[PDB]
């Protein structure tokens, strides 16, 4: 029980110190949408331009807008895993000794099989957090944007972009141990693993966050490749990486302050 908010507390630290970073990428991930909704009145230049808008007309607080949902997403998703994870692991799992590629199958299965599980019972959390994170305001709160979702588009608008976040969920663990296992030191390693990784899966994180954002709209994708295509044709390729710089910036942030919150612990 009290691991349990320890750990809640010590991941709630993590989420907080890299949120300024986050609200930046978020932001220049999701502009064109945001453009379409009439929140932002112009294209950001780049990520020191969006620091600079946002803190010279928002101020300094609103980086850490929408952080809370972060921070509160530990404890349902902890609880599934203490429930589930071990036992998912068993159905799967593989000692390399075993075989290679049924290690690494089962370990896609696996990864995808405990993230959609938890997904399922979190995924309203992280909308909150990306349309919070995505405002000029359009919304007040978290209860706001759960209450207005459900009123335009019901339970569906929370799930928003579901699919292509498990896609993502097994692409990136995939990367992920793959590098991992082909592969100061710890740093090192960890950061420019995450960073492939991250960087690899980047436009189905694109995919699904924009999607997250047409809701509310009458004008929605339809499906993930739909948006793919949508966003290629209009706004070209790289469009698909936008922030994706960014977001590496938040990894670097993260896992620094990550190891020197667990070194204060
Ligand atoms: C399409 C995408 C892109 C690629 C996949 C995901 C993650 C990177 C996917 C990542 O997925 C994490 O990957 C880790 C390495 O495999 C894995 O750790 S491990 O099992 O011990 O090895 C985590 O599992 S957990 O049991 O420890 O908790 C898993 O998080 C989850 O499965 C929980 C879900 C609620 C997400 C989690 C997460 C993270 O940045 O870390 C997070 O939710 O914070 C995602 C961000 C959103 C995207 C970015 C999703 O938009
Ligand atoms: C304790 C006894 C040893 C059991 C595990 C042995 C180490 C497993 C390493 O296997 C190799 O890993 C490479 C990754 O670099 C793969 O690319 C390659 O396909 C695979 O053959």
């Amino acid at each position: 029980l009290i691991d349990f908010l320890m750990g809640g507390v010590s991941a709630a630290v993590a989420k907080t110190a890299a949120s300024p970073i986050e609200r930046v990428k978020l932001l220049i991930q999701n502009q064109d949408e945001m453009l379409k909704q009439g929140t932002l009145d112009r294209k950001y230049a780049g990520i020191l331009d969006c620091f600079k808008r946002t803190a010279t007309q928002e101020g300094v607080i609103s980086f850490w807008r929408g952080n809370t949902a972060n921070v509160i997403r530990y404890f349902p998703t902890q609880a599934l895993n203490f429930a589930f994870k071990d036992k998912i692991k068993a159905m799967f799992g593989f000692k390399k000794e075993e075989g290679y590629a049924k290690w690494f199958a089962g370990n896609l299965a696996s990864g995808g099989a405990a993230g959609a599980l938890s997904l399922l019972f979190v995924y309203s959390l992280d909308y909150a957090r990306t349309r919070l994170a995505a405002d000029s305001r359009q919304f007040n709160g978290l209860i706001d944007v759960y209450k207005k979702t459900l009123k335009s588009d019901g339970v569906a608008g929370l799930y928003r972009g579901f699919l292509p976040s498990v896609v993502g969920i097994v692409v990136y663990r995939g990367l992920y141990f793959g590098m991992y296992d082909s592969l100061l030191a710890s740093f090192l390693l960890g950061w420019v693993v995450t960073t492939g990784a991250s960087t690899c899966s980047y436009p189905l994180d694109t995919v699904r966050r924009r999607m997250m954002m047409t809701s509310g709209q009458a004008v929605k994708y339809d499906g993930a490749f739909d948006c793919l295509r949508k966003i290629v044709a209009a706004e070209g390729v790289g469009s698909l990486f936008k922030g994706c710089g960014a977001n590496i910036l938040r990894g670097v942030a993260g896992a620094g302050v990550i190891s020197m919150y667990d070194q204060l612990q």
